[PDB]
RNA sequence: AUGGCUGUCGUCAGCUCGUGUUGUGAAAUGUUGGGUUAAGUCCCGCAACGAGCGCAACCCUUAUCCUUUGUUGCCAGCGGU
């Protein structure tokens, strides 16, 4: 489960004192996460996360910053699971009700789009409707086939995606976050002290998570 | 005391609501911000996501062309008048 890796921590600026148990913290004004603390934390997250993944649950990867996209689309979509990669709408969990009818409009407009009446009656309004499918497709992308509110939540940055953590704490959903030294372990049930903005680190990181999700009872 | 009908701010671009969130609360957000527009018009962003009344369009008329019918309306080409 342990591989020598490349991130070793980051974020000189705006570091958070609640990350003080997780910091080794030496070099050149920047903070180094104690990865000897990360490895048991991340193995625990794989443990409980595989435990809910084997109970046939829905996981909802969250990847708004770049380049977490399309790495969260690649990792969630490598499993049979769900994702948010563009702007996470304020309240797609806590009013999922209204977001249910927006997802319903995305389904009705893609069914109307590639099969039904798309060339019908107008060119301009048809262009309008297609770019409504671009907007509703990139905002409600992964979540469009969920049909429930999910059994866990896996966010890739705790301070950048504080809204989703705040809602999953509001609803009693287990939050699995890779925090950095600027972030805050709010209500993150399974904190992982890592590096949020390195693409090597998040592809290794989501590689491991997507690896352990796609083992159910099989 | 009223209904119905009317003027007016003003054909001004505004007025709200559901769900969510924030605030002890009155309330706030949405509706603000960068552009743009005749227009909360439209895009982008964003703890908001959407929806309604309004704006726009559908209506009448006016401006061009085609088809049909050609009286009482018209007379290009024909005949005499």
């Amino acid at each position: 489960m342990l591989k020598a890796g490349v991130h070793f921590g980051h974020q000189t600026r705006y570091w958070n004192p609640k990350m003080k148990p997780f910091i080794f913290g030496a070099r050149n004004k920047v903070h180094i996460i104690n990865l000897e603390k990360t490895v048991p934390m991340f193995n625990e997250a794989l443990a409980e996360l595989n435990k809910i993944a084997s109970r046939k649950g829905k996981i909802l990867f969250v990847g708004t910053k770049r380049a977490a996209s399309e790495a969260v689309k690649d990792a969630a979509l490598s499993c049979d699971q769900f994702f948010v990669n563009h702007r996470w709408l304020g309240g797609m969990l806590t009013n999922w009700k209204t977001v249910r009818q927006s997802i319903k409009r995305l389904k009705d407009l893609e069914t109307q789009s590639q099969d039904g009446t798309f060339d019908k009656l107008t060119k301009k309004e048809a262009l309008m409707r297609t770019r409504e499918l671009e907007k509703l497709e990139n905002s409600l992308g992964g979540i469009k086939d969920m049909g429930g509110l999910p059994d866990a939540l896996f966010v890739i940055d705790a301070d950048h995606e504080h809204i989703a953590i705040k809602e999953a704490n509001n609803l009693g959903i287990p939050v699995f976050a890779i925090v950095d030294t600027n972030s805050d372990p709010d209500g993150v049930d399974f904190v992982i002290p890592g590096n949020d903005d390195a693409i090597r680190a998040v592809t290794l990181y989501l590689g491991a998570v997507a690896a352990t999700v796609r083992e159910g009872r099989s």
